[PDB]
RNA sequence: UGUAAAUA
């Protein structure tokens, strides 16, 4: 039942109230939207004896308001103002319900603020990240869920994700077409050992001719040719090769072709560039049908800025002649610069 | 001229 207090402060009658004020409300007001936020306010200024004032009576009710639509920002609010003493007691009533609140709308940013909060080397993230072993894929899938898992990847020490890693095995291909899980995947090629990666990017490999063409996939396969070692950069050239001109005109892929222009060794540079630039397969010149297509026009422009100044001179002299069609093409309009400021 | 996730 709302208190007359609350009713009162919801009215306006109480214009300057002080945090003090609150003794014995602060749970009925964290829960209250307009309490929350006079709450969350209050303890960027309030005195140390004052947030302690307001913590021995968050923590009383601390699960609850920790799932409560606007109780939850003021639980964030120790996370970030709180001393450690204080995380680590509010840390201590997530553990045991990692699970539940990870999943939860709420619950999902106080799992994560902890994580942002508290230092990895403290026993609790270390049990809190472990309630995680057995339900990774699950999480992973849940609009709710991936973040946390992302959020552990990002802040805790790598060996202690080896469960995570072992939950990805044979998962890769699926997951990195799933909207959520390519950003887990992306965060484990940022954060995890190289040990660790091997089996994820064998995995990615063995599938990278369909990742490229996926609308979450392809993203995984930028990630590895920018942030990479060499020798996954040469894999997945290899597989491009040979299937430039098709994937230069498709949305998601054509975006996988500009970053192995870029990212390849001038040697792999002159091979992809050679397939558009200078070869000769069917009534139709390579470069002509890209110069002017919605995509490949971009991976167009990447080849003449990587060009050597050998294979930039055969480019230009086969747009040379294509002016007047490009101008009637929107996407030729970026290229048609360059060859004017070319020749 | 072209693609990326859950609170008041």
């Amino acid at each position: 039942g709302r208190s007359r207090l609350l009713e009162d402060f919801r009215n306006n009658r109480f214009p300057n109230l002080q945090l003090r004020d609150l003794i014995g409300h602060i749970v009925e007001f964290s829960q209250d939207q307009h309490g929350s936020r006079f709450i969350q306010q209050k303890l960027e200024r309030a005195t140390p004896a004052e947030r302690q004032m307001v913590f021995n009576e968050i923590l009383q009710a601390a699960y609850q308001l920790m799932t409560d639509v606007f109780g939850n920002y003021v639980i964030q609010k120790f996370f970030e103002f709180g001393s450690l003493d204080q995380k680590l007691a509010l840390a201590t009533r997530i553990r045991g319900h990692v699970l539940p609140l990870a999943l939860q709308m709420y619950g999902c940013r106080v799992i994560q603020k902890a994580l942002e909060s508290i230092s990895s080397d403290q026993q609790v993230i270390s049990e809190m990240v472990k309630e995680l072993d057995g339900h990774v894929l699950k999480c992973v899938k849940d609009q709710n869920g991936n973040h946390v898992v992302q959020k552990c990847i990002e802040c805790v020490q790598p060996q202690s994700l080896q469960f995570i890693i072992d939950a990805f095995k044979g998962q890769v291909f699926v997951l990195s077409t799933h909207p959520y899980g390519c950003r887990v995947i992306q965060r484990i090629l940022e954060h995890c050992t190289a040990e660790q990666t091997l089996p994820i990017l064998e995995e990615l490999h063995q599938h990278t001719e369909q990742l490229v063409q996926d609308q979450y996939g392809n993203y995984v396969i930028q990630h590895v040719l920018e942030h990479g070692r060499p020798e996954d950069k040469s894999k997945i050239v290899s597989e491009i090769r040979g299937k430039v001109l098709a994937l230069s005109q498709h949305k998601f892929a054509s975006n996988v072709v500009e970053k192995c222009v870029t990212h390849a060794s001038r040697a792999e540079r002159a091979l992809l560039i050679d397939e558009v630039c200078c070869q000769n397969d069917g009534p139709h010149s390579a470069l002509y049908t890209m110069m002017k297509d919605q995509y490949a026009n971009y991976v167009v422009q990447k080849m003449i800025d990587m060009a050597e100044p050998a294979q930039r001179k055969i480019i230009m002299h086969k747009i040379r002649p294509h002016i007047t069609t490009l101008r009637k093409y929107t996407y030729g309009k970026h290229i048609l610069a360059k060859l004017e400021k070319y020749y």
